[PDB]
């Protein structure tokens, strides 16, 4: 689990999604396994504009931070789940680290802010959903 709160905004994975979430939707993305809310309160987080490809991320499963070096972001073949079929998952970065279902949500930071958070995971790998071009939530 894991949300990103950023003015009036709240970013989670689509497939944790509450049904608040849906009742005050600002957008989704299927194929991103992201949605944005909105909320009432205040959010302070700082989202990162910039092409880094190094950071640090949060692993609930082994309640540590690790940092990491990540593929730039792109359209991943992604298994299938519970919540998709398999297909390909866009604005996607891997990194060699570990990830299990309910480490989606944790954040994937740089010295510029937030980057994304965790979305995939498996074979060693873990994948982040990109949330640097969504410009918008900034203003
Ligand atoms: C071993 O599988 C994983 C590991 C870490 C994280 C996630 C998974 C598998 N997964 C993929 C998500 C997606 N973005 O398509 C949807 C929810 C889910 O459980
Ligand atoms: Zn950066």
């Amino acid at each position: 689990s894991g949300a990103i709160y950023v003015g009036n905004y709240r970013v989670v994975n689509r497939h944790l999604a509450t049904h608040n979430d849906w009742a005050n939707l600002v957008w989704e993305d299927s194929s991103r396994d992201l949605l944005v809310s909105s909320t009432t309160a205040q959010g302070c987080d700082t989202i990162a504009r910039c092409d880094c490809q190094t950071g640090v991320y949060y692993c609930s499963s082994r309640r540590k931070h690790y940092p990491v070096s990540f593929s730039k972001p792109s359209l991943i073949f992604v298994e299938a789940s519970e919540y998709y079929p398999a297909r390909y998952q866009s604005h996607l970065m891997l990194a060699v680290g570990h990830s299990e279902p309910g480490d989606c949500g944790g954040i994937l930071r740089c010295q510029h802010g937030v980057v994304g958070i965790v979305s995939t995971g498996g074979n060693g790998l873990v994948g982040f959903a990109d949330v640097r071009d969504l410009l918008w939530l900034d203003e």
